[PDB]
């Protein structure tokens, strides 16, 4: 009997794209925050984590690990995964490009300090020259307010989340991509997303060094 | 209309799981091998690669990039992705664990020499203590010949592929996992997989140093 229950630490990390997708879908959720290695070990010892890792989400009577398993379930359940197999292929292709870029941004702070400047420069180059051109071209191709099927899907949600992180890195990177700018505004004004973006929501801030320190202690790295 | 066409270099890399899945499904396909940077640049210049990367597969009148988009499409098309949303969530959880382990093995040879021994040691620990226990537990929980739904799915195929790679790493690692051993035998005896395992199929050999140098020249890393 439950709202979905999100098991993670109090940070974006690997859970934030799930927070975004549930919120976009209008689904209220609860979070159980891991604060210590001891908390993680309890989840493990109680049999809740198939591969001894989080994210884990309790939803519809079961316990799901692996970010993509969680996301795929939520997207299908709430009709955000397209209408057929071909639309799912477009969605998947798009969101896996988003994932590749998002992964780079997620792990930047765990890069060795002597590698960070080059890694950041590489991310900016890929945004400007690979990823933003590819999504701009999709929107330019059909002229529709959404990426796939002329209707909101998880692709729109995952992309606009990523546009917010790119803005935190360098607000100028989107400047030559007017359709991406317009998508960002449109998605951000949908009632459910607007509510998620407002202060006090479950949306999480950029990870600071204190949070990274907590991650290292919880996940033992 | 036409057979799927697989665009990659002549190696396992990120295309081999697609070769296994198609073969297991009984689907004949064609390969177009990239042999140099110039071949890759032609695919790029011709507009065929959304993110300027391969794998790319031409299937059912469309070009798909991103390994998971390709695999998801093929699995759905050939009824290897479960029967409903809950079975897909089990499949996705399982295969993303498999992916995590597979990725560690795939990238081992591009780890700096100074760190390879320690990375290999940690991969073997995770196999023995994390991943093989998790899959053995699944098979023991229901006593069924397949991981999900008592019928062949992509999870069985992706797992057994990985079991072949683990065998190449260290043939002792599976020894305390009799149900995984049994699964490897049963799946290997399915007519389509048996054929794929025999000589002269599209199955690719382990990547040797000369093939890794070719990857470096093609992909410019
Ligand atoms: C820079 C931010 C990093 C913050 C921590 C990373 S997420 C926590 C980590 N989980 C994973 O790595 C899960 C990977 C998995 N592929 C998924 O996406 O769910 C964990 O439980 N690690 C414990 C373990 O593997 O033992
Ligand atoms: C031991 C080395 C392993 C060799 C595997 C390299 S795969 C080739 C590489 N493609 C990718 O990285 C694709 C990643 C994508 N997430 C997917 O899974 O399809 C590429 O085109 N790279 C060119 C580029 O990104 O510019």
């Amino acid at each position: 009997a439950e709202k979905p229950k999100l098991h993670y630490f109090n940070a974006r990390g690997r859970m934030e794209s799930t927070r975004w997708l549930l919120a976009a879908a209008g689904v209220e959720f609860e979070e159980k925050f891991i604060k210590s290695a001891e908390d993680l070990d309890k989840l493990r010892n109680d049999g809740y984590l198939m591969f001894q890792q989080v994210p884990m989400v309790e939803i519809d009577g079961m316990k799901l690990v692996q970010t993509r398993a969680i996301l795929n379930y939520i997207a299908s359940k709430y009709n955000l995964y397209g209408k057929d197999i071909k639309e799912r292929a477009l969605i998947d292709m798009y969101i896996e490009g988003i994932a590749d870029l998002g992964e780079m941004i997620l792990l930047l702070p765990v890069c060795p300090p002597e590698e960070k400047d080059a890694k950041l420069a590489l991310i900016k180059e890929k945004i400007k020259n690979r990823y933003f051109p590819a999504f701009e071209k999709v929107l330019k191709s059909h002229g529709q307010d959404y990426l796939v099927g002329n209707k909101l899907s998880r692709a729109d949600i995952h992309l606009v989340e990523l546009l917010y992180y790119v803005e935190e890195l360098d607000s100028s990177l989107i400047s030559s991509f007017p359709l991406l700018k317009a998508l960002k505004t449109r998605i951000s004004n949908l009632p459910t997303v607007k509510k998620f973006l407002q202060p006090g929501s479950p949306r999480k801030p950029p990870m600071d060094e204190k949070s990274l320190e907590e991650a290292r202690k919880i996940f033992r790295f």
